[PDB]
């Protein structure tokens, strides 16, 4: 079973030139980038060290395009700052943590 406690799933979102996002599992919002830095990956191994980087402490093995398209608002472009503008739609990257054998 997983935690209903925490309303959304490990995930990372990418528009390049905005800050990527990442779900903030414990209110189900997206977060902007932890150090205010990075943008858009172009590679699944990037992806993955990213997902490792904003979910240190969750065991993410590997990673796998979502199924949906989803809507993010006003979406930070650089700093963690200037980002208030129209709707831009993703699909995001799903975070996902391995069973360890
Ligand atoms: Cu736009």
């Amino acid at each position: 079973d997983g935690n209903a406690g925490l309303l959304a799933e490990p995930q990372i979102a990418m528009f390049c030139g905005r800050l990527n996002m990442h779900m903030n599992v414990q209110n189900g919002k997206w977060d902007s980038d932890p150090s205010g830095t990075k943008t858009c990956i172009d590679t699944k191994e990037g992806i993955l060290q990213y997902c490792q980087e904003v979910y240190p402490e969750l065991q993410i093995t590997n990673v796998v395009e979502a199924n949906q398209p989803v809507t993010i608002q006003n979406w930070c472009k650089r700093g963690r700052k200037q980002c208030k503008t129209h709707p831009h739609f993703v699909i995001p990257y799903r975070c996902l943590v391995g069973e360890f054998v």
